[PDB]
């Protein structure tokens, strides 16, 4: 399992967390240089666990899809928390089994319902490692609509920054003070599994993609990828969705 420990957290020890992470992901191939993530994983393997500490040492562990990096659930002390969709109903089958009670929450763990059942849209949440701190906070006690405001924040802090090395240097920067993201690291969110799919169509097609993705990113608004040897392929993109998935 992966750890990290709010408590004396500065970039780099949160670097370190974010090479774990990225490390304890399987993959067979890589696509260009990148890990392709598996198709499926199988039994309780495919779910690793993240143990989360706060300021005080106190302590959640998050459940990852080894195969796509989505948050299934997690566990604060006795209590499971799952979202509300299918795998993560399926995930619960293999992980918190010895929780004395399990919530399903009342959303499903994407974007755009989280956001609904927070109130504001992610560009308006603070990320950092301030906010991740009051996030694993949060998320000790049930509170439905806390929970989607400090999950918004720990997907982002997590697995964004593990499947992106720009938004995990976002948070380095955010250490000691939070900010909302920029919309490079939203647009980038948005296209993972896009770029994921462009990439691994480039193999064969001369590390041309057959459909160009436009990022907002650091082209202020309007970029577009068209081939692999752009640098959000060759420096920043660090996990690739397999397309069994997309």
């Amino acid at each position: 399992d992966v750890s990290f420990r709010l408590s004396g957290a500065d970039p780099r020890s949160y670097g370190m967390f974010i090479k774990d992470l990225r490390n304890a992901l399987p993959f067979r191939e890589k696509v260009y240089n990148i890990p392709l993530l598996l198709p499926s994983v199988s039994g309780a393997g495919r779910y690793l666990l993240m143990h989360l500490f706060n300021r005080d040492g106190k302590t959640i562990t998050v459940a990852v899809d080894v195969t796509n990096v989505y948050i299934m659930g997690y566990l604060a002390d006795t209590t499971s928390y799952f979202f509300n969709e299918p795998a993560a109903e399926l995930a619960s089958q293999y992980v918190f089994r010895d929780a004395r009670r399990k919530i399903t929450l009342p959303y499903s763990g994407d974007y755009e319902r989280l956001q609904i059942a927070a109130g504001k849209p992610r560009e308006k949440i603070p990320i950092g490692l301030p906010a991740l701190d009051s996030a694993i906070s949060t998320l000790l006690h049930y509170d439905s609509t806390a929970a989607a405001g400090a999950l918004l924040v720990l997907i982002q802090t997590t697995a964004e920054a593990a499947r992106f090395k720009y938004i995990e240097q976002q948070i380095q920067e955010r250490a000691y003070r939070d900010e909302v993201p920029s919309l490079a690291t939203i647009s980038l969110e948005n296209s993972w599994s896009g770029l994921s799919k462009q990439i691994q169509l480039a193999q064969g097609n001369n590390g041309i993609f057959r459909t160009p993705i436009v990022l907002v990113d650091n082209k202020g608004n309007r970029v577009q990828i068209t081939n692999v040897t752009s640098k959000v392929v060759t420096s920043n993109i660090q996990l690739l969705l397999n397309t069994r998935n997309i």
